[PDB]
DNA sequence: TCTTGTTTACATTTTG
DNA sequence: CAAAATGTAAACAAGA
């Protein structure tokens, strides 16, 4: 009996795995979504923001909330913010 | 307008 | 038990 359609891991924990599966160990908001879709089965079929407002909002909430994650300036024009694990 | 972030509420579960 | 967590849902503000 899972805790979520995708199992017992939490959004914040899923995010961690994402960021922590990156070379520079840092992702922008958009990539984190894509990671979920490509790494988590329950989401493989939810990329269409047409059916993906719930888990995206949640993911944005988790990011912006828990000091576990920190926002780091990403150099570039029209680029989003880096998101890294807080040491 | 669609993205990004932040915040605030609420209902439940888990923790410590 | 009470506090920290969690998952949703939403209101608002500044960016691309």
């Amino acid at each position: 009996s899972r805790r979520n359609a995708w199992g017992n891991l939490s959004y914040a924990d899923l995010i961690t795995k994402a960021i922590e599966s990156s070379a520079e160990k840092r992702l922008t908001l958009s990539q984190i979504y894509e990671w979920m879709v490509k790494s988590v089965p329950y989401f493989k079929d939810k990329g269409d923001s047409n059916s993906s407002a719930g888990w995206k909002n949640s993911i944005r909430h988790n990011l912006s909330l828990h000091s576990k994650f920190i926002r780091v300036q990403n150099e570039g024009t029209g680029k989003s913010s880096w998101w890294m694990l807080n040491p």
